[PDB]
C-alpha cells in the first residue's frame, strides 16, 4: 500500500474516489437514497454552512445522529471543511453528552431529531460553547435558532475546495470509556481511516465495487465507521443503513432484500448478534440470501457459532480483532482461512507483539499482554496526558487484553488485563454496574463479574448483599436497573448472598465470584 501524500484531506480522498460512478448508489436507508454525485454536492454545501455560521479549522462539532444517509454527509462535510467531527454513541446520558460538549468545546451539535431530547437537557446543564444546533429529521418542533440539516445543507453554495489539511492533521474523535472515569477523546487523523481502509477493507476483506454493505454496528463504533463507510466508499460498493436497534427480525428483513431493492452481500456484526440470529425460527435460508462474506468484531466469536452459521449458510464468520485506539482491524481470519478458536493471524501492515510482566518475550502457547505497531493509531486521548502515556508506548498501542500466539502463527484470546467486560461486544464496566446496584434502599453491597454464558458469550452476572431489615425480591431489583442501564448491560442473573469475599482492607476478591465460590 502506498501512503497517503502529506497534503491530505480523507474527506476528498473518499469524494475524488468515487467520481467515476456518479450516479451509483452511496448509502440507502428506509426512508431515503443518496448517489456518490449527490453525496458529494450534499457533503460539500454542508462543509460550506458549517463554515458560514462561523466554526474554523481544527474546531470540534458533535456528531450525535442515528445510521441514515445524513450521517455520512456530516462526517465527510466537516472533514472536507477540515472541522473536526466528534462521532458518539447514541444511546448515552445527557450527563454523558454533557461532559463531551465541554471537553470537546464543540462548536456546534449535528443531532437526529430522536436524539434531540437527550441533547437538550445536555447542553441545559453545561457550560458548553454550541453556537448552532442542526437538527437532522425532527421529531419535535424546532425552538428558536436550531435550524432542520435539510434547510441547512439546502441553503448554502458547495464549499469550492477542501481545507488544506496534512495526513497526520486531527481529522475526527471517536470516545471510549475505561471501567472508571469520563470517556476519553480517541483523536484520529486524515491518514488513519485511509490505512484502515487499504489494509483491511481492501486488502483483507478484499471488498469491490459490487458490494452491498450493511453492518449491525453503527457508524460511531470505529468497527461500523470502517465497515459501513469509510471501507466500502474506498472501493466504491453501495452502502444499506439501518436506524433501528439490531435485532434478528431487522436484520433478516435487510438481507432478503426489504429495504431500498437491495441485497446485502457483505454484513458485519457482533458475535452476541450472530449467536441470536442462528437461535431466531425465522434464520433465512441460504438461497434467500445474497450474503458472501460475513465479518465479526468487537467481542471474541465462540467457534460453535462460527461452525453452526457456516453449517447452515456456508459462509465462515471472519473473527478480527479491532479497537478505537487502532481504528479498525489489525489481527483478523481472513475470508478464505479462518481458525475457529483463534482471532486468526496479523494483518499485514500491523506488527503484533506479546509481552510478560516485565515487558519481556513470552513462549509460544504463554499468554502475553498484546501491544500494536501500526499506521492508523491514535495519536493521544484528548486532554488526558497520564492515560495517553499509558496507551500510547512508544509507536506501541496497548490493547488491555492478553493473548496466545498458537504454533501456526494465529493467535487466541486470552481475556482482558483490566475489569471490562464486552457484552454484546460492547464496553461494559462492571463498576457501573455496581454503583448503579448499591443506590437500591434494600442493597447493602454489590460485585459484578463476566460469566459466559451458554453460547460461551461473556454477560454481566451480579452478587448482591441485601440490607438487613429491608425487603428486596429479584423482580424488583430487575424493575430499578431496567430503568437504569442500557438493555445490553443488564446482568445475565443476580445471586443474594449473605456476604462477599474479602481482602482485610474490604477490597472485594472478584476472582473468588469468577471460580464460582
Ligand atoms: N474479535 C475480537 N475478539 C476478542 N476481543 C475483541 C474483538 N474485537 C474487539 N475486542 C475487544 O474489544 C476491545 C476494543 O473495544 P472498542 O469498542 O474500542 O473497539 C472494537 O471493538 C473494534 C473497533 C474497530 C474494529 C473492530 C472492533 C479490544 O481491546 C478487545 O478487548
Amino acid at each position: 500500500v502506498t501512503p497517503p501524500p502529506e497534503k491530505f484531506n480523507f474527506a476528498e480522498h473518499l469524494l475524488q474516489t468515487n467520481r467515476v460512478r456518479p450516479d451509483k448508489t452511496a448509502f440507502v436507508d428506509d426512508i431515503s437514497s443518496l448517489s456518490f454525485a449527490q453525496l458529494e454536492a450534499q457533503t460539500r454545501q454542508l462543509a460550506a454552512a458549517l463554515r458560514a455560521i462561523g466554526v474554523k479549522r481544527e474546531e470540534r462539532v458533535l456528531l450525535l445522529m442515528l445510521d441514515g444517509t445524513d450521517w455520512p454527509v456530516a462526517f465527510l462535510g466537516a472533514i472536507y471543511a477540515g472541522i473536526v467531527p466528534v462521532a458518539v454513541n447514541t444511546l448515552l446520558t445527557a450527563d454523558d453528552y454533557a461532559y463531551m460538549l465541554e471537553h470537546s468545546r464543540a462548536q456546534a451539535v449535528l443531532v437526529s431529531g430522536a436524539l434531540h431530547p437527550v441533547l437538550k437537557a445536555a447542553l441545559t446543564k453545561s457550560d458548553h460553547e454550541v453556537q448552532r444546533v442542526i437538527v437532522s429529521r425532527p421529531a419535535a418542533p424546532l425552538e428558536p435558532g436550531e435550524v432542520d440539516f435539510a434547510e441547512f445543507v439546502g441553503a448554502h453554495a458547495p464549499l469550492e475546495k477542501p481545507a488544506a489539511t496534512q495526513a497526520d492533521d486531527p481529522a475526527f474523535w471517536l470516545y471510549s470509556s475505561g471501567s472508571t472515569g469520563r470517556p476519553k477523546g480517541v483523536v484520529h487523523t486524515h491518514a488513519n481511516p485511509y490505512w484502515t481502509s487499504e489494509l483491511y477493507g481492501r486488502n483483507t476483506l478484499h471488498l469491490r465495487e459490487d458490494d452491498v454493505c450493511f453492518s449491525a454496528a453503527k457508524l460511531f463504533f470505529a468497527y461500523g465507521l470502517g465497515n459501513a463507510l469509510t471501507f466500502p466508499m474506498t472501493v466504491g460498493a453501495t452502502t444499506l443503513l439501518m436506524g433501528e436497534r439490531p435485532t434478528p427480525d431487522a436484520v433478516f428483513k435487510r438481507w432478503l432484500g426489504g429495504v431500498g431493492g437491495v441485497k446485502p452481500t457483505v454484513f458485519y456484526g457482533a458475535p452476541t448478534g450472530y449467536a441470536g440470529m442462528l437461535a431466531a425460527p425465522n434464520l433465512p435460508s441460504r438461497d434467500q440470501v445474497a450474503l458472501r462474506l460475513a465479518s465479526s468484531a468487537g467481542e471474541a466469536l465462540p467457534a460453535e457459532i462460527g461452525q453452526r452459521f457456516q453449517r447452515h449458510f456456508g459462509l465462515d464468520i471472519v473473527d478480527g480483532i479491532g479497537s478505537t485506539e487502532m481504528l479498525h482491524i489489525f489481527l483478523s481470519n481472513l475470508p478464505d482461512r479462518v481458525r475457529y478458536g483463534t482471532t486468526g493471524w496479523p494483518v499485514p501492515g500491523y506488527q503484533i507483539e506479546l509481552r510478560g510482566d516485565g515487558g519481556g518475550p513470552v513462549a509460544d502457547g504463554e499468554p502475553g499482554d498484546l501491544y500494536i505497531h501500526g499506521p492508523s493509531s491514535a495519536t493521544m486521548y484528548w486532554g488526558n496526558r497520564a492515560k495517553s502515556r499509558d496507551t500510547f508506548q512508544g509507536g506501541w498501542t496497548k490493547s488491555g487484553d492478553k493473548y496466545v500466539r498458537n504454533d501456526d502463527g494465529s493467535y487466541t484470546y486470552a481475556g482482558r488485563t483490566d475489569d471490562m467486560l464486552k457484552v454484546s461486544g460492547i464496553y461494559v464496566s462492571p463498576f457501573e454496574i455496581e454503583a448503579t446496584l448499591v443506590q437500591h434502599p434494600g442493597v447493602l453491597e454489590a460485585a459484578v463479574v463476566g460469566v459466559a454464558d451458554e453460547h460461551g458469550l461473556t454477560k454481566p452476572k451480579a452478587y448482591v448483599v441485601p440490607r438487613p431489615g429491608q425487603t428486596l425480591s429479584e423482580t424488583e431489583l430487575k424493575t430499578f436497573i431496567k430503568d437504569r442501564l442500557a438493555p445490553y448491560k443488564y446482568p445475565r442473573s443476580t445471586v443474594f448472598v449473605a456476604e462477599l469475599p474479602k481482602t482485610a482492607t474490604g477490597k472485594i476478591q472478584r476472582f473468588k465470584l469468577r471460580e464460582g465460590v
